């Protein structure tokens, strides 16, 4: 509803920053509302949903096992690795690493998973193959969050991200099981409080992933709906703001509040 665009434009004014926005009908795939749909934004940790989709695609084809233990060392640990830093000595299974990447935004877990699938180049190929011709990963954690102005590396567009998220959670790309497994990881999201979850009415469904990066970058991708079922996808990205994290979160939460009000 264009009332939601009011809030998006408000966020732009408040943040001194570009904001990209998509509301997409999950069933039909029709873009319901949009703001900068074909502009590039850094994905930040929102890429970890696509990463784990690529992992599950391999699991589906017999090339990977969720139960396979991955070993790693102190050499592998990057900034913000709450789960992996605990299991250095034990290693972690592919399953546990996707859980950690998605639910905890664990950077090292994402790096380890990237390695199993062939790096950002194969994540990009995967995405291209599934019909996303703009989304690209080029770097690894933590460099991918750099959000250099006019840098196309590690970017998506809101429209492509929305469409990709729909294909992953509800298309024929993944098996019904892998879909549900991706959704499960996203539904247990433990760091995405302040954005869309904070505005979601009791009884509603949400499977989300958020990101934050340098240069004020912040974003979230979500499948959500009432009566405990997802019926729409929301994509919100922003970059360039000098606003505090709390200030950015509040702006993103207000857009959330509006799309719910105008559901």
């Amino acid at each position: 509803h264009p009332e939601t665009l009011v809030k998006v434009k408000d966020a732009e004014d408040q943040l001194g920053a570009r904001v990209g926005y998509i509301e997409l009908d999950l069933n039909s795939g029709k873009i319901l509302e949009s703001f900068r749909p074909e502009e590039r934004f850094p994905m930040m940790s929102t890429f970890k949903v696509l990463l784990c989709g690529a992992v599950l695609s391999r699991v589906d084809a017999g090339q990977e096992q969720l139960g396979r233990r991955i070993h790693y060392s102190q050499n592998d640990l990057v900034e913000y690795s709450p789960v992996t830093e605990k299991h250095l000595t034990d290693g972690m299974t592919v399953r546990e690493l996707c859980s950690a990447a998605i639910t905890m935004s664990d950077n090292t877990a994402a790096n380890l998973l990237l390695t199993t699938i062939g790096g950002p180049k194969e994540l990009t190929a995967f995405l291209h193959n599934m019909g996303d011709h703009v989304t690209r990963l080029d770097r690894w954690e933590p460099e991918l969050n750099e959000a250099i102005p006019n840098d196309e590396r590690d970017t998506t567009m809101p429209a492509a991200m929305a469409t990709t998220l729909r294909k992953l959670l509800t298309g024929e790309l993944l098996t019904p099981a892998s879909r549900q497994q991706l959704i499960d990881w996203m539904e247990a999201d433990k760091v995405a409080g302040p954005l869309l979850r904070s505005a979601l009415p009791a009884g509603w469904f949400i499977a989300d992933k958020s990101g934050a990066g340098e240069r004020g970058s912040r974003g979230i991708i979500a499948a959500l709906g009432p009566d405990g079922k997802p019926s729409r996808i929301v994509v919100i990205y922003t970059t360039g703001s000098q606003a505090t994290m709390d200030e950015r979160n509040r702006q993103i939460a207000e857009i959330g509040a509006s799309l719910i009000k105008h559901w």
